[PDB]
């Protein structure tokens, strides 16, 4: 009896890193938005694996250590053939392995009739990818702490939106190890900031990991490039690679990424 979940990526519109904690991650600032970009996930009952597209190891999986952390905590052995269609790429700033960990543990842990309250599985996930806990809420919010602190808001963001994707695939921790105290702000300049971005003032939206991304990796400097070129203000979701903007894609930009390598994801909010 096989199922079918959909997986969404986000965009962080907008991030602010207020300094260090001691555990070595950041705190942090962030306004999160589901977008309607999906992975497939397929569901079968079978031998507990875990298998993608895009060769990603199983013990490397973040479901796959997800499950194995699930059987851990509740003694009950997972029997589930896990099939994921990458559709987010891997290093795009978009929180598609967390995503892919936060859909499958809940689905898993309504099938086999919900041993973990909403509490727990949220620490479970957690425990495992930062970004995780708000797959489990989806829409908008603002993440605090490291980004696991929720915050439900509605904003009065709509209208296309277009992701370009270059091939490069940004470490997350390379970059945020990258920052020094020139890159901190206070969460009161942070805050300020995400108010005007909820209320709709999407030119206030910056993100300093996207600033050392550019830096690290320069084709994601060079789509940011071609992006002003095209008259757009590009962005940078989470610690790159993915540069997006407020408007639809020409056939130019469809051509260069055609002959790039990159991405062009068009969506609409
Ligand atoms: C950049 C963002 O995508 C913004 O939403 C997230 O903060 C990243 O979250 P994530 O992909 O779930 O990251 P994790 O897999 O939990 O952590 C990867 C690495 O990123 C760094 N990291 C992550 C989150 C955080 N608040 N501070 C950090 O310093 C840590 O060095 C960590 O070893
Ligand atoms: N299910 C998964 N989907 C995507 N990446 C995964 C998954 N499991 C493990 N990974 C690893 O995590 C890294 C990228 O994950 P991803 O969530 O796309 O990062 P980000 O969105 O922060 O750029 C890669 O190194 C990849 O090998
Ligand atoms: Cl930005």
């Amino acid at each position: 009896h096989m199922i079918k979940v959909l997986s969404p990526a986000k965009i962080n519109l907008g991030l602010w890193v207020l300094g260090r904690l001691p555990s070595g991650y950041h705190e942090i600032l962030t306004l999160y938005q589901e977008i309607p970009f999906y992975d497939e996930i397929y569901i079968r009952e079978g031998v507990l694996r875990v298998e993608t597209n895009i060769g990603i190891p199983q013990e490397e999986n973040l479901v796959y250590k997800g499950l194995r952390e699930f059987e851990r905590i509740t003694g009950i052995e997972i029997n589930y053939s896990i099939f994921i269609q990458k559709n987010i790429p891997p290093g795009a700033g978009l929180g598609g392995g967390s995503s892919n960990l936060a859909v499958v543990l809940k689905k898993v842990n309504e099938l086999l009739g919900s041993p973990l309250s909403e509490e727990e599985l949220r620490e479970l996930v957690g425990s495992i990818s930062a970004d995780a806990p708000f797959f489990l809420l989806g829409k908008s919010a603002i993440g605090r702490g490291k980004g696991e602190v929720l915050e439900p808001v509605e904003t009065e963001i709509s209208g296309k939106i277009t992701l370009v994707i270059p091939q490069v695939s940004s470490s997350t921790g390379r970059v945020y190890s990258s920052l020094r105290e020139e890159h901190f702000v206070t969460p009161e300049y942070a805050e300020e900031k995400i108010q005007r971005i909820i209320s709709g003032e999407v030119e206030e939206i910056e993100n300093v990991l996207g600033d050392i991304a550019r830096e690290l990796y320069p084709e994601i400097n060079e789509v940011y490039r071609f992006v002003e070129y095209l008259g757009f203000k590009p962005f940078v979701s989470g610690s790159g690679s993915t540069v997006y903007f407020f408007g639809g894609a020409s056939e130019e930009l469809k051509k260069a990424a055609k002959m790039r390598g990159w991405k062009v994801v068009e969506l609409e909010l």
